[PDB]
């Protein structure tokens, strides 16, 4: 009877949050003794995983901000050399709130063939990492990544299933184990340094001075406009920018370039609002 036993499977109607998720399928797995099993990956829905995984993401680096953790630019100012280049739409601007950094370099997109990218920062991201090994950022990138990884073994053990490859899967199951048992761990490791709690001109960057934003070029000046509209209401930082004549031309011409082109927040609609909203404040300063 029992003795017979159906494929073991991971299943998400008990859960709704990607923490539970991963926790329910840890537990199981954990419970499980990974020589007597068959498995079975199609009730697993990668869509709602990664769904959830973007909530998580989203609501991890609210936390960070909140309880001011990266406690004057960015902790990455220091490890650029793009020479203010853009990429893939965006420069790197120093007074990025790392925050903002955190989701976009872990917020996995369908349009980028389901990567997490932040090309302008993934150099001075690795280069950071590299000198503080005990910081709170690493423990945030540990913890985001191993969440990426268990994503990215979910859809190979999937496809093996589909393509009848048996070795492929059972492999994958306890890489999968362990990936779950990693990210409860860092998990953890991270409720401590979030530990106890407690910007004007802009919800994304940290303050500029009049110096250091006259040492920005187009790209970067055009970079930072592109990314205030994404504020309900048009920033003090955006209306700063736009105001003051000895701006304009750089940034036109950075739009000009062609090089925000392949961004996916609506680049043409964006600049035409910056372009219009830049005709409307030079009527009379």
């Amino acid at each position: 009877s029992i003795l017979e036993l159906k494929p073991l499977t991971l299943l998400m109607t008990s859960s709704t949050s990607f923490s539970e998720t991963i926790n329910q399928w840890a537990d199981i797995l954990k419970t499980t003794d990974m020589e007597k099993f068959s498995f079975d990956s199609n009730p697993i829905n990668l869509l709602e995983l990664v769904k959830q995984f973007n909530l998580y993401v989203d609501e991890l680096a609210i936390t960070c901000e909140a309880n001011n953790v990266w406690a004057t630019p960015n902790l990455f100012a220091l490890y650029d050399n793009s020479g203010g280049e853009a990429i893939h739409g965006h420069a790197f601007v120093p007074y990025y709130k790392e925050s903002i950094v955190l989701r976009r370099l872990f917020t996995v997109d369908p349009n980028t063939f389901n990567l997490s990218r932040f090309a302008a920062f993934e150099g001075p991201c690795q280069l950071y990492c590299a000198a503080h090994a005990d910081s709170a950022w690493v423990k945030i990138q540990t913890l985001l990544t191993l969440g990426n990884g268990i994503i990215n073994t979910l859809k190979i053990i999937k496809q093996a299933q589909a393509f009848g490859i048996d070795e492929a899967v059972t492999e994958n199951l306890k890489a999968l184990k362990e990936q779950f048992i990693a990210f409860q761990l860092a998990e953890a490791d991270i409720k401590e340094s979030l530990k106890a709690p407690s910007n004007k001109e802009s919800e994304f960057f940290y303050p500029i001075d009049e110096k250091a934003l006259a040492k920005m070029n187009g790209y970067q000046l055009a970079t930072i406009c592109l990314e205030e509209l994404n504020s309900p209401k048009p920033s003090p930082l955006i209306e700063r920018i736009l105001s003051n004549k000895k701006f304009w031309k750089r940034i036109n011409s950075a739009f000009e370039s062609g090089v925000f082109k392949g961004r996916t927040d609506d680049p043409a609609g964006k600049i035409a609002k910056i372009r219009e909203w830049h005709q409307l404040l030079q009527i009379s300063g």
